């Protein structure tokens, strides 16, 4: 949902995710994250199902941070996929790619994934 | 690599990809599957690393699309994690999640995983 | 960790894995799912690292249920990688793929991600 | 599959996967990587599906290497879960997940996915 998707979201590892979802099923915000080759605040963008069932199914959301900002170049980018889960305990389940510039000869070593879930409260 | 990535990509599915990049990092285009529960075109946003390494390596970019669009509504949506590499053999190597919504109880099984290859021709 | 890999472990959802590690670095044993339409145990194989970092490092390993038995068969393998971390709280960590036996038009659509945590504790 | 599976195979990377399926459903083989943190052979195991469907969908398997053998120890395993698809030019398609040894504090970076694809030719 448009509110329950807006706001400030912490993951397991600290990091910190905020977020405004769009009518039109547009997410924008600001991610921090709490590890990795990352400083201060980065832009994202993202879309999700802002007409979702309403049988108890979760709504689908993805987002990406390009880990370029006025600070650092970690020259990567990392896509999170998943679902915005409601009502008591609202989490952000999801799944991340995390994709590194390399040359071709290494791109078989380009690619991180790991599992972020993200709530309304801090860890 | 804005004027490298800016353009019209096809993958081994014959799905097509048109994106614009913008000298702030931005992706914005439209996604047309050739395969799943896809008619026509899907809004995309995302972004790319705007100043990239010098070194012969890609340029790292991820986007999603939302499966809803004026036609159809999959409730589900596919996020593209990978990197262009320039040329004259120029692509877009990328891993991709295609997260459904599903209940709690059948989270373990909403996402779908695969890789797709996008060149400028075909 | 030979004896700290060898018992019976269970993930968040309810899944039973029963595992003796090798000398060799040999994983064998049985998996009973909770979840995705499985009936009764199925044969696992796989290899661990037998020889791990002191530092505090998890010891990396994974293994391969192929979801056929006596009773059922889904046409389908998973693959479950991860790392075993000792001491105190004793977890296997993982990462798995769920690859199902599709025609080669639908094969984008033949493999699921997901992400299991294994306790000696049955949640 | 048996025999359709049992023997040498290469991906893309150049690397070889020399397998013998049994017919109670196992993989034991060993395996070369042309890439990365390893020399020699390393024992593989792993499972397939023994008596797939006859629709012309493809033959489920997966296996692991844990990336010890007598010359190196890489802290690492690597599982791949894929099909096998049979008939005129017959392939192993696979996504793949490497996980190092880390601490806890740096588990959120242990894990490669990737692809590959093995063939008979090469
Ligand atoms: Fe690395
Ligand atoms: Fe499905």
């Amino acid at each position: 949902d448009e509110a329950g998707i807006t706001g400030t979201w912490y993951n397991q590892l600290g990091s910190t995710f905020i977020v405004t979802a769009g009518a039109d099923g547009a997410l924008t915000g600001t991610y921090e994250s709490a590890v990795g080759n990352a400083e201060s605040r980065y832009v994202l963008t993202g879309r999700y199902d802002s007409a979702p069932a309403t049988d108890g199914s979760g709504t689908a959301l993805g987002w990406t941070v390009a880990w370029k900002n006025n600070y650092r170049n970690a020259h990567s980018a990392t896509t999170w996929s998943g679902q915005y889960v409601g009502g008591a305990e609202a989490r952000i389940n999801t799944q991340w790619l995390l994709t590194a510039g390399t040359t071709e000869a290494n791109a078989w070593a380009s690619t991180l994934v790991g599992h972020d879930t993200f709530t309304k409260v801090k860890p």
